[PDB]
């Protein structure tokens, strides 16, 4: 019996069937007798395996249970994006010496999401600057990488004493830039 | 065994789906191929097989709104051209992800109502779209809200709207032309049946005579 891949999150309605074991029908381990229990069960005669509720993921990605040879029975749990991505911190701040040259790492800003990130992008977060003040000696003075939220500086023109600090409004978006959007700020200091 | 796989996948690819296996398992050695729309016909190299070891792969991420299900055939056939068995019926369908924002079919709309009608009553109905699927996902399931209403009077919440279809509706006495002649509510539509995505519209509702 192959692996069966069920989305959680699911509309059914419920009970609903999975399929079908091909002689009395009944099934055993972590999910069905065991706990949490009477999540799956198995129509007796048919044989027609069950879900009787819609899963979480984010609780139980996967099962092992035993029909009765053995038959071993796995249910995948494939992952929906139903977590919004969160910044660890309302603000990050980092600084740099104003002789650094372009590329130089300033921090990094980091943002969490509890979807899968492994097979699916509803965990994957996707990095960027909304917007920099101020504007001084220019806009767009530092990047973001977009995976790993090194905010860089690529400018030339750092000068403490005209611009001592740069304030950054960042985002970070799920679904690999597609998704929902949550919002923090980075500061930056021109060290003395 | 239909094969459930999510759209959108990270893979890496090729990427492992089911291993195919024949009756003939200790006679002799068997070659595995698939043919359909998805395999050798357009579209062409999606899905493939691994001759030998009979796995069934997914070259690329696939996308439920572009094709929502493949049905392939698996053929196993000894090194002498013969075959034993029938085509093995091969379905693929592909799980929705929510990779749809919900979109109100308008920015404003417009409705109006009787100053003097049981609360209760429809004004109007609001809609937005959500190409995600709404049969076996809520991702296509669209959960409407009223965020604000401008004027507050008599008083504030006069309003309210269905969660479901969206229809408007009054839930007060005193509506008086005479005092507010026009009514402005901020509306929103959320995928997940509400725990998705978020997108706003506004609804003018009119008092009538
Ligand atoms: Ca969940
Ligand atoms: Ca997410
Ligand atoms: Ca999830
Ligand atoms: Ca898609
Ligand atoms: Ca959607
Ligand atoms: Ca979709």
């Amino acid at each position: 019996v192959a692996p069966i891949s069920v989305p959680e999150n699911g509309k059914g309605p419920f009970p609903q069937r999975l399929n079908q074991l091909k002689i009395f029908y009944s099934i055993t381990g972590p999910g069905a007798d065991s706990p949490p229990e009477g999540v799956f069960a198995v129509e007796k005669e048919t044989g027609w395996l069950l879900l009787n509720k819609p899963l979480d993921r984010e609780e139980i990605a996967k099962y092992e249970l035993f029909g009765h040879d053995p038959m071993n029975i796995s249910i995948i749990v494939t992952d929906q994006n139903d977590h919004k991505p969160k910044f660890t911190q309302d603000t990050f701040r980092g600084s740099v010496l104003e002789g650094v040259l372009p590329g130089t790492s300033v921090m990094q800003v980091t943002a969490t999401d509890e979807d899968d990130a492994i097979y699916t992008y509803n965990g994957v977060v996707a990095y960027s600057i909304h917007s920099q003040e101020p504007k001084d000696p220019h806009d767009l003075m530092f990047t973001i990488h977009r995976s790993t939220g090194t905010i860089s500086v690529i400018s030339s023109g750092l000068d403490r004493e005209k611009v001592p600090e740069y304030t950054l409004t960042i985002q970070a978006t799920d679904m690999d830039g597609d998704g929902s959007t949550t919002t923090a700020v980075a500061v930056v200091e021109i060290l003395d």
